[PDB]
C-alpha cells in the first residue's frame, strides 16, 4: 500500500520506471509498501537535500548529505529501536565499523551502505604502457619509489603524462582527517595516536612534498597541475595515477573493467576503517515521515535480499547481465551493462549479496577477504568535532589555508619555501591554536570516554 520515497544521489537510470517496476513486486509482495526513488543529481545534491530536511517537506528515505551535524539535529529518526526488528537481518550482517563510524550522541542513524569500510591508496598503472615498454613497477611502494618509472615513461613516451594528478591532490598517508574539510589536522596513525598533528610539520609529509616538487620540476606531472581537474582511464595519455581501492573492488578487477584494459595497482597506504570510509553512503529515515517501520523494512530488505538488489544493481537480467550455470553467486556481464541501465553499487545497497563479475579471479575474492577480515580501526574512527565553540576561527583557518593550498600540495611550489610561509602567516593571528587546541581537547575526552 504506501508509496515510500527515496531520495537518491545522481543522475537517474535511463530505465528506471522499469527497475522500479521489476523491484516493486518483491518489496509490495514481501513488505506492502512500494518503493519510489527520485534522483536529484550530483552537483547541488546538498542543497537540494538541505531544503527538504529544513522545511517539513515529507520524504520517508535520503541519501544522507552532512550526514553527522543533521543528525547532531534531530534531522533523522532514532533508528536504535528501528533496528532490534525491522532493520535486524541489516544491523546482524553490518561490520561494527558502520556503526562505530555512525553513531551520533550514542544513537545509529543511518543505514549505510556496506562496501568499502576500508580502502587504501594506490598508483593505478596504465597496462598498455607498462606492457609496451617493459616497465618493471614491481619496487614501486611509495611516492619517492615512484620516480625511477616516472623517468622511464619521460624517456620513452614523451607525450603521455606521467603522473596523471589535477588541482584537488594532496599526497597520501597513513593519516585520519576525522572531520570532512578544509584543515590540515590529522592523527598521524603510524605517530602519536593520541595527538593531533598538522599534516605539513609530518617530517614523511614534508617529504612527500619535496618528491612532489622534484616531480613538477622534471616534467613527471603537468605544469598547469594547480588549475587542471582533467584522465579518462580508457585513453593512453597517462601512466600512473592515484585510484583509492577497497575490498569491494576486487583488487585491480573495477579499474580493468572500467578502463577496458589492464590496470595494474601497488598499494601506498594501509587499509583502515575510518570516518571517511564508515559515512561514505548512508540512508537516512526522516525525522517527519509517516512510515519509518516500513521505510527500515525496505532498506532491510535492499540489503539482504540477493534478487532485489542485483535487479537494482546490475539492470534487466538476461539483457544486462546472465546467471552463470553450475557458479553460485557469479554473473557475466553483457552489452547493456555499458549504458545508463542500472543503479550504482556503492550507493544502493550491501555489495556483498551482489554478485560477482566473471572476470574477478579466485586469488582476488580470497585478497577481498582477507583484506576485509584483516583492515584495523582508526583510533578516531567515531569521533566527531563539535565546532560550536570555534565555527569563526575554523573559517579565517580555512580562509588563510585555501590561498596557500593547492600550491603546495600539488608541489608546484617548493615547500622548503611555502610551509614556513603559511605556518608564519597560520600562526600569526589566534584562529590556528585556538582550533588545533579544541580539536586536541576533544579528542582527549573522546579516548577517555571508550576507556
Amino acid at each position: 500500500k504506501p508509496v515510500i520515497k527515496m531520495y537518491q544521489i545522481g543522475d537517474k537510470p535511463d530505465n528506471l520506471d522499469e527497475l522500479l517496476a521489476n523491484a516493486n513486486k518483491i518489496i509490495e509482495e514481501k513488505v506492502g509498501a512500494k518503493l519510489d526513488i527520485q534522483y536529484l543529481g550530483w552537483g547541488d545534491y546538498g542543497k537540494k537535500m538541505s531544503v527538504i530536511t529544513s522545511s517539513g517537506e515529507n520524504y520517508d528515505i535520503a541519501f544522507a548529505d552532512n550526514y553527522i551535524v543533521n543528525a547532531q539535529k534531530g534531522a533523522y529518526a532514532d533508528l536504535t529501536e528501528l533496528y532490534k526488528k525491522e532493520g535486524k537481518d541489516l544491523y546482524k550482517a553490518l561490520d561494527p565499523a558502520y556503526i562505530k563510524g555512525n553513531t551520533v550522541n550514542g544513537k545509529i542513524y543511518a543505514v549505510p551502505v556496506a562496501a568499502n569500510v576500508a580502502s587504501s591508496q594506490n598508483f593505478a598503472f596504465n597496462g598498455t604502457l607498462l606492457a609496451k615498454y617493459g616497465i618493471d613497477i614491481s619496487g614501486v611502494t611509495s611516492y619517492e619509489t615512484l620516480e625511477p618509472v616516472l623517468k622511464q615513461i619521460k624517456e620513452k613516451a614523451p607525450d603521455v603524462v606521467p603522473f596523471a594528478i589535477g588541482k584537488v591532490f594532496i599526497p597520501s598517508d597513513n593519516f585520519d582527517y576525522p572531520v570532512a574539510n578544509g584543515l590540515p589536522f590529522v592523527i598521524d596513525l603510524e605517530g602519536d595516536t593520541t595527538k593531533v598533528v598538522n599534516r605539513y610539520e609530518v617530517p614523511r609529509f614534508k617529504e612527500h612534498l619535496k618528491t612532489l616538487h622534484k616531480f613538477y620540476e622534471a616534467g613527471y606531472i603537468p605544469k598547469d597541475v594547480a588549475t587542471s581537474d582533467t584522465f579518462d582511464l580508457q585513453q593512453d595519455t597517462w601512466f600512473v595515477r592515484e585510484e583509492t581501492v577497497g575490498p569491494a573492488d576486487y583488487g585491480n578487477s573495477l579499474l580493468s573493467r572500467v578502463a577496458n584494459k589492464d590496470i595494474q595497482i601497488k598499494p601506498i597506504t594501509n587499509f583502515i576503517k575510518k570516518n571517511q570510509t564508515t559515512q561514505v553512503a548512508n540512508f537516512v529515515i526522516s525525522n517527519n515521515s509517516k512510515n519509518k517501520e516500513k521505510s527500515m523494512e525496505i532498506l532491510n530488505l535492499l540489503n539482504t535480499n540477493p534478487e532485489l538488489l542485483n535487479g537494482l544493481v546490475y539492470g534487466p537480467e538476461g539483457k544486462n547481465w546472465e546467471k552463470i550455470e553450475g557458479k553460485e553467486n557469479r554473473v557475466r556481464v553483457l552489452d547493456g551493462y555499458k549504458g545508463n541501465t542500472h543503479m550504482g553499487g556503492w550507493n544502493t545497497g550491501n555489495n556483498w549479496i551482489l554478485y560477482i563479475n566473471e572476470n574477478v579471479t579466485d586469488q582476488q575474492i580470497e585478497n577481498s577477504k582477507k583484506e576485509l577480515a584483516e583492515a584495523k580501526e582508526s583510533p578516531a574512527l567515531g569521533f566527531i568535532f563539535n565546532t560550536d565553540n570555534v565555527k569563526s576561527e575554523i573559517s579565517a583557518i580555512a580562509n588563510t589555508m585555501q590561498q596557500f593550498d593547492t600550491a603546495i600540495n600539488t608541489g608546484t611550489v617548493d615547500p622548503d619555501k611555502a610551509i614556513p610561509e603559511l605556518m608564519e602567516k597560520l600562526k600569526s593571528e589566534g584562529a590556528y591554536e585556538k582550533v588545533l587546541n579544541e580539536m586536541q581537547k576533544q579528542y582527549d575526552e573522546f579516548l577517555k570516554n571508550k576507556k
